[PDB]
C-alpha cells in the first residue's frame, strides 16, 4: 500500500520539465545525456549494459522500485553523489507519487 493512487498527468509534465530532456525512456531508443529507463523498477542499475554509469550508481548500486524510486526523487543527492545527474528533491510528496507514475505506465 506504499503507492497511493496518484495520477501520471501530473508526474508527466514534472517528467518533460526535468527528466524527458535527460531521458528519453523511448522503448529500443538510443541513449541521450542520461541512460533511458523500460522495466528498471524491480530491478538493479546497469540494465543498460550499454551506456556507462557514474562510479556511485556502479560502487553503490541501487535497487529501483516503487519505494526505492521515491527515495531517490526525495533525495537524488546523498543517494547517488559523484553522478552528472542533478535534480532537486521535491518538497511535496504527492507530486512525487504521479512521477513515479508516469515512468511506471512506461513499464506496462
Ligand atoms: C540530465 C541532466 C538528467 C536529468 C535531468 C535526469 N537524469 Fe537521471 N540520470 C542522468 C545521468 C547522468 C545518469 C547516468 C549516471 C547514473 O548512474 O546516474 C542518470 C541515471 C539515472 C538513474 C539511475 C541509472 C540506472 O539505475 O540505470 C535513474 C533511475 C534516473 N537517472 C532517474 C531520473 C529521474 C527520476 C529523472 C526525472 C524524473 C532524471 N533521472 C532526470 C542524468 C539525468
Amino acid at each position: 500500500t506504499e503507492f497511493k493512487a496518484g495520477s501520471a498527468k501530473k508526474g508527466a509534465t514534472l517528467f518533460k520539465t526535468r527528466c524527458l530532456q535527460c531521458h528519453t525512456v523511448e522503448k529500443g531508443g538510443p541513449h541521450k545525456v542520461g541512460p533511458n529507463l523500460h522495466g528498471i523498477f524491480g530491478r538493479h542499475s546497469g540494465q543498460a549494459e550499454g551506456y556507462s554509469y557514474t562510479d556511485a550508481n556502479i560502487k553503490k548500486n541501487v535497487l529501483w522500485d516503487e519505494n526505492n524510486m521515491s527515495e531517490h526523487l526525495t533525495n537524488p543527492a546523498k543517494y547517488i553523489p559523484g553522478t552528472k545527474m542533478a535534480f532537486g528533491g521535491l518538497k511535496k510528496e504527492k507530486d512525487r507519487n504521479d512521477l513515479i507514475t508516469y515512468l511506471k505506465k512506461a513499464t506496462e
